[PDB]
């Protein structure tokens, strides 16, 4: 299947972090304002007034080698639903921009075929959970930061994911890709805690 990508980081509790959404062992972990995991999956989202639950900093992308990376996304898949995509994994092959030919495996943690890649500094967009969490992130509300040096001012836990945008991803602007559903790698489930009961039905990478 073919799709288009965008980038974001709004600090909000991810949509697959609520119970009863999908056939999983446990929902995706949320974190408090100090980036520590919390065990109450019913906790109120930090993107609503009085809320306490935010996105965790370890749900960020990294490079395995120059041609392969791992990470997370908010997904919409044509004809499917949250029960089908929450905590599912997908292999992306980029087909445009400076990353053409490179591959990435992502786990869906939140909600046409469109993948919004989790990238600190990609832009908060409609909801700004980062201002209540810790005072806000640098960048334009829509579009985020523009140069690698602006990552230097981010909280230390979010720096690795910020630099990945410039280093491995070559500052690509919304590249297109082809994708397929795959079994989640262990490294991704270790970060979110969320494994689907149907993961034995898909090929491995």
């Amino acid at each position: 299947a073919d799709g288009r990508s965008t980038r974001y980081w709004d600090c909000c509790k991810p949509s697959c972090g609520w119970a009863k959404k999908a056939p999983v062992n446990q929902p995706v972990f949320s974190c408090n304002a100090n980036f520590q995991r919390i065990t109450d999956f019913d906790a109120k989202s930090g993107c609503e007034p009085g809320g306490v639950a935010y996105s965790c900093a370890d749900q960020t992308p990294w490079a395995v080698n120059d041609d392969f990376a791992l990470g997370f996304a908010a997904t919409s898949i044509a004809g499917s639903n949250e029960a089908g995509w929450c905590c599912a994994c997908y292999e992306l092959t980029f087909t445009s921009g400076p990353v053409a030919g490179k591959k990435m495996v992502v786990q869906s943690t939140s909600t046409s075929n469109h993948f919004d890649l989790n990238i600190p500094g990609g832009g908060v967009g409609i909801f700004d959970g980062c201002t209540p969490q810790f005072g806000g992130l640098p960048g334009q509300r829509y579009g985020g930061i523009s140069s690698r040096n602006e990552c230097d001012r981010f909280p230390d836990a979010l720096k690795p994911g910020c630099y990945w945008r410039f280093d491995w991803f070559k500052n690509a602007d919304n590249p297109s890709f082809s994708f397929r559903q795959v079994q989640c790698p262990a490294e991704l489930v270790a970060r979110t805690g969320c494994r689907r009961n149907d993961d034995g039905n898909f090929p491995a990478v």
